[PDB]
């Protein structure tokens, strides 16, 4: 599995290149893995991935939550990996053929898929929660190794860890702004994803250092 | 929304030259183009403005937004800043995520298309069983525009029943995925067609042929 420094992944959802580069540079001593999603990519272009690699040499997870039919999923993955992303996130709810399409491209291109199981926001309870255990099991059957699950529901995150096993890699958003606790989340997740608590801070470096101090005994 | 010939082109070519050329070849037949991530991630969000400059068509950004509400808001703002007239949004992530998109669309004078049931086989695993409830959620939220599957006309008909005749319904899966143009237009206001046109030896003839087959419905 990827070796994420300090078990902390920055969710870089600022939408201006200058601010995104500044904040990421400020926390680079603490974080070597950055999640870049559509807020930044649709604002600044896929070349933002290139710029991050050039400036910081951080791993990049393209958080695109791929959720189309298999043929379109393949195209999205190909374009994303062409641009230099190490990994891409994929929704499981559109079913196994859609996930397999992404896995096939990732295999061909030597990159990784992260399967999004249950989401962290309140609306996730309407439809996603009820499907999440089966989505996780589907991922295991398909050979998925990397997963995303919610910091905001420790009981659900624990169950998802059970389903995927200790050998699978699990990252977890919802820490800080959405209410999840870093230490508690790391009981189950390999790494926590943190966005606003860092990037909206007066001193993002101090914010990251503070989170790390709070989980020091967990590495 | 008034769609010319009830036909929306799904422009999923990934090369700017080809996408512009093929869209140009069929321009006399359409006034609405769906642009998705294959083209946008290959050529940039600036491609939306360039389609407007070249063709004047309306643009649906088929981004199937499927994040938390805070992130959905940002995705919608970026998309509408690029000149999209409408955006597609997954209903599966729940009502707060949909409302986030509806709020931005209202602020910027655009439309949200709610994706209810998808057209591919995998849709049967989780989406299909939630689809009627997703559509009712759309109705509760005041959603006026919906997407449902050409590949399952009985499901498309049910979706139409739920949302009523006043709502606007567009439907992909025509042609390549096996859906029939005429049957789909029994229920949908417009059909989405990608590969059957853009991979055709002669895309203009392909579009002309589809329109000929539904001429009595226009
Ligand atoms: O279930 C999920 C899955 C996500 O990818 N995310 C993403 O993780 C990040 C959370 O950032 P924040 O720490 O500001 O709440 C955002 O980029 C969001 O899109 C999430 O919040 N919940
Ligand atoms: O359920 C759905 C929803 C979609 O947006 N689509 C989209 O509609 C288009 C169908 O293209 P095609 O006619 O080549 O099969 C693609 O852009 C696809 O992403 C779909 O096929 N099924």
């Amino acid at each position: 599995v990827m070796d994420v420094m300090n078990r902390l992944i920055l969710a870089m959802d600022l939408m201006n290149r200058d601010d995104a580069l500044r904040v990421t540079g400020e926390v680079r001593e603490y974080i070597d893995t950055v999640k870049i999603g559509y807020p930044l990519v649709l604002s600044e272009g896929m070349d933002i991935i290139a710029e991050f690699r050039k400036r910081f040499g951080c791993r990049i997870i393209a958080d695109f939550k791929v959720a189309d039919i298999p043929e379109t999923n393949e195209k999205i993955c190909r374009a994303t990996f062409k641009a230099g992303a190490d990994a891409i996130s994929v929704h499981g709810f559109p079913g196994a053929d859609s996930v397999r399409a992404c896995l096939n491209v990732a295999e061909e291109m030597g990159r990784e898929v992260f399967l999004l199981t249950e989401m962290s926001h309140p609306g996730a309870e309407m439809f996603i929660q009820g499907a999440a255990d089966e989505i996780a099991r589907m991922g295991v059957d398909l050979g998925v190794k990397n997963y995303v699950g919610p910091s905001t529901r420790p009981e659900r995150l624990s169950r998802l860890r059970e389903i995927i096993g200790q050998d699978s890699f699990l990252i977890s958003p919802g820490v800080g702004a959405q209410g999840g606790d870093p230490g508690e989340t790391l009981r189950f997740a390999d790494a926590i994803i943190v966005g606003r608590s860092i990037y909206l801070a007066d001193n993002p470096a101090a914010a990251a250092a503070g989170i790390i101090e709070s989980i020091k005994d967990l590495l």
